[PDB]
């Protein structure tokens, strides 16, 4: 068997709750947030896809989503792994800033854009500048990460680690947990239904509710868009 | 490099510790007490920037959640992390599941403490497929569901090969490590690392919540035998808490 | 402090002899390319340089030039990662080929673009052709791999492996040798020295003769274009 | 087919061999005799259609060259590859770098014979710091050097955590594992799988350069006790 692929986007974070763009900023889930993600554990079990391996990025709102669904569970034990590649988009400017006032600020058009763009990233944040993480070190090795991004950006940076390292572990039947976020996970689907890059930007991948791959040898798709394991609970739009 | 920081922590309080169950290798979560233990852990690990750049846990979710705990309230959630089924407490043979002071009460004082300390007596064996046994759960497949029972000299044998395998050269090219796993296993380190005896480390007992920092030399010997405390005064007093 | 890296091109193949395209095509060194892994593990044990780690290509040419090195300098024993990221350029249709049959195909406009562009890759090699590795099992986590390969290419495919993997080495300390190919350490290099797209691609890099980069804490070189370690 | 097939090989002729020298975890080299064995392995490897997905070697060039030379006869050099002192020759004390004559004369033939066949007596300790000791070489230094001597149980005793820990979980998840070592330490992994006693496994010969292929079941149990050598008609010689 080529393993099940399960798939995760963490709930709400602080900054959701503020209506802040976040990007690459280290928040914390709310309470709600840490409520979902032990459902999430619930739904993985009582659909019978205990993973046998974690995959997150650096951001505390994935990894904490992650402990809290593999508790609930009960596969804390599992390996896990952990790569920036799996990190939300880079926010550039726009990390800290409210987005209602920015869409009032700069229209519903830049605005759209910005948040939509495939290839057109926001302006660059400043380094140094209170929301960036271009000194923390846990991005050293990259000497600091970029300034901004957009989902071309992320594709291209996200791509390498699932083909390089996560492949080899369906191929030998694994089944694999990866719990990120929005963007990072668009780019993945992208990559697995083989999107286009319109297509792509009117994807919506719901919070919470896990999204199940079922892959064939050539790591092709059984079902296309995979299978949300509730799938009214998904469909809340 | 020089050699990297070693830092260890017990966890602590979990609920089989609050109803005076024997645990083991049973996979019993935190008290709301010791998941308190934990973060005030990551707390102190950083005010006394001790920031690890890698963390190796148990199997255990007590332990595990102790880890998580304190590496969020360090900010340092990012970091590597690898587990094994080395790091595990003491398996405590047909004595899982049983309350502590009702099994003394029944077979006596000496019987009690040679069982909980004897370095070299484990318990009586557990029965395979029965309640409170691990021998078949898939984590310990690969070693073909594990022991039935473990004295601290088990623990030290299946322990160390970890260590200096894995651990050790994390150590040697200078990263802080940060292990966080039980009261025997820990002890067990430490019966390593500072050369003790077999009767010394019977005595030995090491609070809960309280990392222990070890400095080491390029051979791995303790700079400072027996390791500092970053909080001397509660390990101390944790050190008598115990049980 | 942060570890030396030392960079090392294999000498030379069968088809370095007759002068043909190789690429990703698996072949292997002369026995004058072996004897020059040789010699490039006695310059190292005699630099003082004995690395802690190996990363090379999964072509066979710098896989046994590694071998041969490490064996010189009595460090066979240390470990060894592998990854597509460090083959050589992938050079599409023209893996096989001559010159004169590739002038010959594709006019003598596009021979020099393809020799000399950084962006502009050549013909995209057909699927399941004799000098095509898309069917290898070694590449199935990457569906085969690409068809043709540009410099810019390599370095985008190359990069995200020093970064997520032999930097972390780097700066804990150890001495890291890389074993691989023109084009695989010509981006390398592009990236250390932080050379033009323009000045890149007739960067010259000889076989056989390692080149130590001394970098500091931000794996910068101490010195520009680094040191060979030759007579 | 889930559980992934062991191939074991033996190094041929090595120099010391060939000066009738006790080795023990001295680096010497192959023969030439010694390399062409390695050759063969590899054609025979492939001739049987056990493409290893993964190769296991000791820290010493006898078996690491051996297992080159075998892989790029089976075409598989890029394959991943993993080190470790556990799957090194038994240490043979004092008696390295000892021929049977000098080893006699200093020790006498009373234990020369214990030395030979006896699961439990190990030869004496080598002096530390002299001329065949090991005890200073940075390969060791996470185990303080090693040992300085072993008899069979004690490389029984320092190889299965490692197979355990490491190489079953490759088999569990159906890899083909070649493993490239030395006499006394596949005797410690065949005394495991065949659940040989301590002294059925003194008189086992393993030959040299023929790969023994074990199939296994989910409890690493081979199919076949005693597995299946590549080329049967030489099983001894």
């Amino acid at each position: 068997n080529t393993g099940s692929l399960v798939l995760l986007r963490h709930g709400e974070s602080d900054w959701n709750a503020l209506n802040l763009f976040t990007g690459w900023v280290d928040v914390g889930l709310t309470d709600k947030g840490q409520a979902e993600a032990v459902r999430s554990g619930e739904l993985i079990a009582e659909h019978d896809l205990l993973p046998d391996v974690l995959y997150t990025s650096l951001l505390r709102r994935a990894i904490t989503t992650a402990h809290l669904a593999l508790d609930s569970a009960d596969r804390l034990w599992i390996p896990v792994r952990r790569s920036w590649r799996l990190n939300e988009r880079h926010y550039g400017a726009l990390q800290g800033l409210d987005k209602a006032e920015t869409k009032a600020r700069y229209g519903e058009e830049q605005f759209m854009a910005w948040r939509r763009s495939y290839d057109t990233p926001p302006p660059p944040i400043e380094r140094g500048s209170q929301f960036s993480q271009d000194a923390d070190p846990r991005y050293a090795d990259i000497g600091g990460g970029p300034l901004t991004e957009c989902l071309a950006d992320v594709v291209a940076r996200f791509l390498p680690y699932f083909t390089d390292v996560i492949v080899g572990d369906l191929r030998v039947g694994k089944t694999v947990l990866i719990v990120a976020h929005g963007n990072s996970l668009r780019a993945l689907v992208k990559h697995l239904d083989q999107m286009s890059d319109d297509e792509i930007v009117g994807l919506n991948i719901p919070t919470g509710i896990p999204l199940r791959y079922d892959l064939d040898s050539a790591m092709r798709p059984l079902v296309r868009g995979g299978t949300y394991l509730d799938p009214e609970a998904a469909a809340a739009g």
